[PDB]
């Protein structure tokens, strides 16, 4: 197929797909479009945001929604029902440690954003990492099924990001269990190939 | 299958699930958890939160994935990969109208939440509607697929609960395709039978 993928040149929400397109060894055009230029394309996509994946001429959009589908077609997606909803289930456990972190991250009110910060490091987050660990160590180092799965391409593209927003740069040496999942997508050989070509970012 | 439901007594993000195992003719325990008395079972649950369906003492967690997850068993899922894509694109798209309002409910500063609110009102809001009333007309009068799936479904079971945290009561007289996918569900008797039964709140 034909297939183009659109985002902003930066990791964050869109870099799980750019992994699983090189785990299923399909040739892409990685357009990343600046803020500058992104206004003439907001119009032309489906939601009026990024990512969006272009397979002949037909676009996807919706971050977890694209990496579902390539999960399914390159088959990271389990073997039934019943191991696909585990790994949906966990993957919406990270979209809740994300959105939390982005509450405090996109506030613009520092006043503001320091109470929500303190309030989520007493009350959220203690339970979101604990629960984590539990999750990397139950499934051997993966988001789901004990082996590699499209959670862990999820997991391994947002991480810098999600580390950004936590404001927990350091947050594998507490829990070492944390770098696991991206480990095991770097150490697939077409992946890593893809990482070492790509342009680097802090998020 | 034995199946037993747990979440608060409202209907929120669980009753999506509700409006399932009726469609699907399941006979089910609606366990109905109080604030008062969920502490006692917050740490038998996977992720510390509820909904959480079990299935012959197996339990299911994340309302989006057990939508999914039951959407398939009953058909509304879509009949290939494609299909099953855009019906996850947009819900994943009614995930973001609802995550954004939830940032205003939820704020209790109320001066904080006055300006959030406004800044919504200017920058986001107009847009998720004007798109909401593209699906929902594109697909008439559903979330996807021009068909009932379980998209409808999702949509159907937070409506209220989405109406209240956007401030917007009266928000179907300006664009009456919103009701819709509540009629739709409604139409289905087995669907109409259970919410005439069920316990009424107005969440
Ligand atoms: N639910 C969407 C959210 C996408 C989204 O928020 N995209 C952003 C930026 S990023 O946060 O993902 O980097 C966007 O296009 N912003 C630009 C705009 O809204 O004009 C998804 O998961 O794909
Ligand atoms: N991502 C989860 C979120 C669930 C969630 O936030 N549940 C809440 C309340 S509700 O907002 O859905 O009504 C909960 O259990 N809160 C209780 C607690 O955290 O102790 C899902 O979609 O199921």
């Amino acid at each position: 197929p034909n297939v183009k993928f659109y985002y902003f040149p930066v990791k964050a929400l869109g870099e799980s797909q750019r992994l699983l397109l090189a785990y299923g060894g399909q040739e892409f055009e990685d357009n990343r479009i600046s803020s500058e230029n992104w206004p003439e394309f907001k119009p032309k996509t489906p939601f009026g945001q990024m990512p969006v994946l272009e397979i002949d001429g037909k676009q996807y959009a919706q971050s977890t929604a694209i990496c579902r589908y390539l999960g399914r077609k390159y088959g990271l997606a389990g073997a039934n029902d019943e191991e696909a909803f585990e790994i949906d289930q966990n993957v919406e456990f990270l979209n809740d440690i994300r959105a939390s972190a982005a509450s405090v991250h996109y506030e613009k009110d520092e006043a503001v954003k320091a109470k929500k910060k303190a309030e989520l490091e007493e009350t959220k987050y203690p339970f979101f990492f604990e629960k984590l660990n539990e999750i990397l160590t139950k499934n051997n180092g993966h988001i789901a099924l004990g082996k590699l799965t499209w959670g862990d391409f999820v997991y391994a593209g947002m991480y810098d990001y999600l580390k950004a927003m936590l404001q927990k740069p350091d947050l594998e040496q507490k829990y070492p269990a944390f770098r696991k999942p991206i480990e095991a997508v770097l150490a697939i050989p077409k992946v890593k190939a893809y990482v070492d070509a790509a342009p680097r970012t802090e998020l």
